[PDB]
């Protein structure tokens, strides 16, 4: 679509490794980011400092817009890259320029906050009204419908630590251990280590 | 004055809804979108039996119904029930589109608002992981000793707060509030006397 082609041409392209960070929670905020190619982990971090993530964002997805409706924010969360990342950054004060010019590129940055918003407010319902294995079986299946999942003779395949399931579901890695070994005695995936068969 | 505001006002129509009555129930199919007049409510959540968590209170000033604007077909994502007597603007989705592309500012006032609950939600989502409902009940009763209005006292500081309402915040029933403060009165965290709680 030529929107987002005239976006992308107000944009500058930058690109992080894998692991390294694009967006420190606190920082004064003052561009968008959209990502043309990669994943990041959107991550916070509780009062006594456990490291918790509230979403991955993917290709399509913008990041940074948070800041951008009025004067003086501060970024919200850190944004880490969880494989290598290309991004198209703008400034703020340009955007605002774009959105005069074409609405339409703001009704598509509005769509992905409000699902943000739905997804968001889902989690904490969740980690109220569901058990950590209920909250974990849902992560599991969302984590085989994301970009880096990978077709399996049995399902889809998927590479992810205990830890980052437990900041994930906000549980300790020993109890994602045990609950990965219940699910599977429940036939619903095949544990391998950093790697598991998610069925369906 | 705001002019921008007065303009989308006109063309929307007014509703009165009495006090405890319900503006919006989860999963009704979403076409129109409100904007509150006078009065405050609040959006809730629940568990499939009916268990319930506060996500918001908003209150004259404040956009509500507009989860669903960016795509036909979406459901009410929450609850949202009068607090107070309120009077709300009301607009179809379809027209309310339509002044975005006259006037895109009418979606930034929209959006500020959906960035401003998107970081609040993410920080109770923050707020919640990693702990039992005591340990939210706990947390829970900190926050608000660092609250505006929660006068100083000889053994600590002095709050008011009813069982139903800490139990909307960590979406627990209020049998289990009560419970648990006993038991934190015990463990000197805190002195309950109805609801008024010092916390130590
Ligand atoms: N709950 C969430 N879901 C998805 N993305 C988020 C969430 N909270 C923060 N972010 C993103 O993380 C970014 C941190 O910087 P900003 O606040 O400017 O913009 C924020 C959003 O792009
Ligand atoms: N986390 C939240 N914070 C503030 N308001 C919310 C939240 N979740 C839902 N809402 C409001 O509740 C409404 C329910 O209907 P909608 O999904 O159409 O629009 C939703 C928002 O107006
Ligand atoms: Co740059
Ligand atoms: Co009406």
């Amino acid at each position: 679509d030529p929107t987002l082609e005239w976006f992308l041409s107000h944009c500058h392209i930058h690109k992080y490794p894998s692991k390294s960070t694009l967006i420190h929670q606190g920082e004064k905020a003052e561009t968008l980011y959209y990502i043309v190619k990669g994943s990041v982990a959107v991550l916070i971090k509780d009062e006594e400092g456990k490291e918790m993530i509230l979403s991955y964002l993917n290709q399509g997805d913008f990041i940074g817009e948070l800041g951008l409706f009025e004067e003086g924010q501060e970024r919200s969360a850190w944004v880490r890259a969880k494989t290598a990342c290309e991004v198209a950054e703008i400034s703020y004060k340009k955007f605002r320029q774009l959105i005069q010019v074409n609405p339409d590129i703001l009704m598509r940055l509005s769509a992905q906050m409000a699902r943000r918003l739905q997804v968001t407010s889902e989690k904490v319902g969740n980690l109220a009204f569901l058990d950590v294995t209920g909250r974990i079986a849902q992560t599991l299946l969302n984590l085989a419908k994301q970009p880096d999942a990978m077709t399996h003779p049995d399902g889809m395949q998927i590479k992810i630590t205990r830890q980052e399931i437990g900041q994930i579901v906000g549980c300790s890695r020993e109890t994602v251990g045990r609950i990965l070994k219940m699910l599977e005695d429940q036939n619903l995936i095949s544990a391998h280590g950093k790697t598991i068969v998610v069925y369906g």
